[PDB]
DNA sequence: ATTCTTGTTTTCATATCCTAAAATTAAAGGGAAAATAAACAATACATAACAAAACATATAAAAACCACCTCACTAGCGCCCCCTGCTGGCCTCTGTGGGCACTGCAA
């Protein structure tokens, strides 16, 4: 485990994908990459029978599509609710990240440093 | 008639032999002190026999040493999710762009 861990600092990727440029830190990530070229798909969502490449994708599918009463995530800055955490990530990166050079209002001279305040104005 | 050699008994003579008294001298006999020898008895040394102590061999008696087996630890590499975060389309809801019909005002 520690031998495998040290590549997280160094960056060694001693496992090459013979069919593309990808290179993984350990055996499992390479075996998981192989399904995309071979097209093998061992796992199956038992409810809708929709097809997926990856187990975790299926688990998130079940959680968002065939599950009830699941907790959501509220943006701290704005008042909108959205389902997935990673989409809350992309929301904070595209709308509430600090914009260095600023953006000016289309109709007045006021300049803003966050896209949210701009759209709100 | 007178003178001269030669042979044979007589008688002193001078060495020898015999005779006996001295002396004497060595033998020989006895008294006695050494004295070597010898017979016997004692001591010390050497040899042989018996009994015991010391040395060497066998054996087995614990006992020590070495090697193998075995039951673990130590590495080793996948194996398998699993969770978490970024990424790249996707789509639909606001929002950017525009054509154009419509109206209020004042000729
Ligand atoms: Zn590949
Ligand atoms: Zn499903
Ligand atoms: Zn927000
Ligand atoms: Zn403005």
């Amino acid at each position: 485990k520690l031998k495998r861990h040290i590549r997280s600092h160094t960056g060694e990727r001693p496992f090459q994908c013979s069919l593309c440029s990808y290179a993984s830190r350990d055996t499992y990530k390479l075996k998981r990459h192989m399904r995309t070229h071979s097209g093998e798909k061992p796992y199956e969502c038992y409810i809708c029978h929709a097809r997926f490449t990856q187990s975790g994708t299926m688990k998130m599918h079940i959680l968002q599509k065939h599950t009830e009463n699941v907790a959501k995530f509220h943006c701290p800055h704005c008042d909108t609710v959205i389902a997935r955490k990673s989409d809350l990530g992309v929301h904070l990166r595209k709308q509430h990240s600090y914009i260095e050079q600023g953006k000016k209002c289309r109709y007045c001279d006021a300049v803003f440093h966050e896209r949210y305040a701009l759209i709100q104005h």
